[PDB]
C-alpha cells in the first residue's frame, strides 16, 4: 500500500516559481492599501499611509475603538480614554486583567465568563510562566493596543456581501488590530440582538475566556504565541485579504473540459506539505468559524496557527453562496498535535515561506464554507451538488490568469464530519471544480488509506476513458435520481462510486 497515488507531487505547479509577475501595488477603488507602498523595503516595518489617523464612523467601515464618536453614555464619554485608563494599570493577578476588560463593557459584566482566563493564569501556568505573561507579555499587549491611531491611520473598509474588493495592510497592523481584538475593544460587535454586524462573525475575544473546556488553554497558550512574537519584534511584511464574487457560473451538464491531474495521499498536511498551493480553508460561513470560542477542528486550528487569519472577522461579512475569501500572506507562528478535543500546542514556528514583490509570504488560503446537511441524502439533490461545486469554483478560479501560472490546489475531506458531507462525492465535487478552473489537486485524507485508493481509482477510471465535467456532472444527476429522488430510507441501496463504474462500464 503506497502513501501516495496519481501524479508525482514534484510535477504540481506551486508559488512563487509558478505565479505571473505582480504589478505594482497600489490603491485604487477595488484595493484599500494601508501601507506607503513608495517606502515598502523587505526587512523594514512598512510606514502608514496615511500619516495621521483619520476616522470613519459609518456603515462602510470598521468602527475604531479609537473613534472620536466612540462614546458611552454617563453626558456623552470618549470611550476610547476609558480604555486608556483602563488597561494601563498593572496586571499581577487575573481578576485585575477581568476588572479592566469590564471597565468599558458594563453592560456584560454579568454575561461575559473569564473562567478559562483566571483557570489558565491561575491553574494551568506554572509561577514563572504567569509571571511572564503579567510582567512582560500582557502589557506589551496593553501598548500596541493602544498605538492603534498610530499604527491603522486608514480607514479600513467592510467587506461586505457581493463586493469584489481587496484589503493589504501591515503584518503590524493586524497585530495591533488583534490586541485590540483580545482585550475587547471594538464596539457594536457585543450585542446579541445587535443589527449592523449581525452578519459578521464575532472579532473580541471574549468567549475565548468562558468555561472549563481543557482545549482553551491551548488556544491561549497558541496565541500568546503569536503575540510574544509580534509585541517583541515587528513583523515586517504585508497580508491581502479579498473578499471575490462571480456572477457567472459554469453550466456543468454542458462543460467539455477535461479532468486535471490529481495526487492523493494519506500522509501530510495542506500546511506543510501544501508550500505554494492554494490551500483550502473548510469555512464556517461566518469565517474562522468558533475560533474565538469553542471550535477547534480543520478551520480553527489554521486561524490559531496563523491568528492573521483572525482579523478577517473584523471586516469579513457572512458569505453567500457564491462567496468567498481569498488570504495571502499570513504566517505561521505555532506548531500543534491532535484535533478537537487532543488538539495540543507544541512550540513555537519559525515560518521559512519565501516574501513576493510586495511583502506578502507565498501562503494562499481560500475560505470556501460547505453546506450543512440534515440529512445524508440531502446533499445528493442536484440544487446542492451545483450549490457546492459553484463554491469550489469561485474558490479556485482566478478572473485574468491563466492556467499555467495558476499552481495546484491543496484540499482534502471538505465539509465531511459535523456538517455531514460524503466524502467521495465532496472529493469528486472539487475534482470537477478544480477542473473547471484548469487546476491541478492535490488531495489530503488524513490517514484514510482506503478513501486515497477509492479517490485515485475512480479519478484514473474517469480520466482514462476522457469523460467531461459535463459527463461527469450528468452521472451524479442521474444518481440522485435512480438511488436518492424516490428513497425512503436514510442510506442509498448502491453507493455513488461504483454506481458511476456501472454506468459507464455499461454504456
Amino acid at each position: 500500500d503506497k502513501k501516495w497515488l496519481g501524479t508525482p507531487i514534484e510535477e504540481m505547479r506551486r508559488m512563487p516559481r509558478c505565479g505571473i509577475r505582480l504589478p505594482l501595488l497600489r490603491p485604487s477603488a477595488n484595493h484599500t492599501v494601508t501601507i506607503r507602498v513608495d517606502l515598502l523595503r523587505a526587512g523594514e516595518v512598512p510606514k502608514p499611509f496615511p500619516t495621521h489617523y483619520k476616522d470613519l464612523w459609518d456603515n462602510k467601515h470598521v468602527k475604531m475603538p479609537c473613534s472620536e464618536q466612540n462614546l458611552y453614555p454617563v453626558t456623552a464619554g470618549s470611550r476610547w480614554e476609558l480604555i486608556q485608563t483602563a488597561l494601563l494599570n498593572k496586571f499581577t493577578r487575573p481578576q485585575n486583567l477581568k476588572d479592566a476588560i469590564l471597565k468599558y463593557n458594563v453592560a456584560y459584566s454579568k454575561k461575559w465568563d473569564f473562567t478559562a482566563l483566571i483557570d489558565f493564569w491561575d491553574k494551568v501556568l506554572e509561577e514563572a510562566e504567569a509571571q511572564h505573561l503579567y510582567q512582560s507579555i500582557l502589557p506589551d499587549m496593553v501598548k500596541i493596543a493602544l498605538c492603534l491611531p498610530n499604527i491603522c491611520t486608514q480607514p479600513i473598509p467592510l467587506l461586505a456581501a457581493a463586493m469584489n474588493h481587496s484589503i493589504t495592510m501591515s503584518q503590524e497592523q493586524i497585530a495591533s488590530l488583534l490586541a485590540n481584538a483580545f482585550f475587547c475593544t471594538f464596539p457594536r460587535r457585543n450585542a446579541k440582538m445587535k443589527s449592523e454586524y449581525s452578519s459578521y462573525p464575532d472579532i473580541n475575544f471574549n468567549r475565548l475566556f468562558e468555561g472549563r473546556s481543557s482545549r482553551k488553554p491551548e488556544k491561549l497558550k497558541t496565541l500568546f504565541c503569536y503575540f510574544r512574537r509580534v509585541t517583541a519584534a515587528a513583523p515586517t511584511g504585508l497580508v491581502t485579504f479579498t473578499r471575490q464574487s462571480l456572477e457567472d457560473f459554469p453550466e456543468w451538464e454542458r462543460c467539455e473540459k477535461p479532468l486535471t491531474r490529481l495526487h492523493v495521499t494519506y500522509e501530510g498536511t495542506i500546511e506543510e506539505n501544501g508550500q505554494g498551493m492554494l490551500q483550502v480553508d473548510f469555512a464556517n460561513r461566518f469565517v474562522g468559524g468558533g475560533v474565538t470560542s469553542a471550535g477547534l477542528v480543520q478551520e480553527e486550528i489554521r486561524f490559531l496557527i496563523n491568528p492573521e487569519l483572525i482579523i478577517s472577522r473584523l471586516f469579513t461579512e457572512v458569505l453567500d453562496h457564491n462567496e468567498c475569501l481569498i488570504i495571502t500572506g499570513t504566517e505561521q507562528y505555532s506548531e500543534y498535535t491532535g484535533y478537537a478535543e487532543t488538539y495540543r500546542w507544541s512550540r513555537s514556528h519559525e515560518d521559512g515561506s519565501e516574501r513576493d514583490d510586495w511583502q506578502r509570504r507565498c501562503t494562499e488560503i481560500v475560505a470556501i464554507d460547505a453546506l450543512h446537511f440534515r440529512r445524508y441524502l440531502d446533499q445528493f439533490v442536484p440544487e446542492k451538488m451545483r450549490r457546492e461545486l459553484n463554491k469550489a469554483y469561485c474558490g479556485f478560479l482566478r478572473p485574468g490568469v491563466s492556467s499555467e501560472n495558476l499552481s495546484a490546489v491543496a484540499t482534502g475531506n471538505w465539509g465531511c464530519g459535523a456538517f455531514g458531507g460524503d466524502a467521495r462525492l465532496k472529493a469528486l465535487i472539487q475534482i470537477l471544480a478544480a477542473a473547471a478552473a484548469e487546476r491541478d489537486v492535490v488531495y489530503f485524507t488524513f490517514g484514510d488509506s482506503e478513501l486515497m485508493r477509492d479517490i485515485y481509482s475512480m479519478h484514473i477510471f474517469l480520466t482514462e476513458r476522457k469523460l467531461t465535467v459535463g459527463d461527469v456532472y450528468k452521472l451524479l444527476l442521474r444518481y440522485y435520481n435512480e438511488e436518492c429522488r424516490n428513497c425512503s430510507t436514510p442510506g442509498p441501496d448502491i453507493k455513488l462510486y461504483p454506481f458511476i463504474y456501472h454506468a459507464v462500464e455499461s454504456c
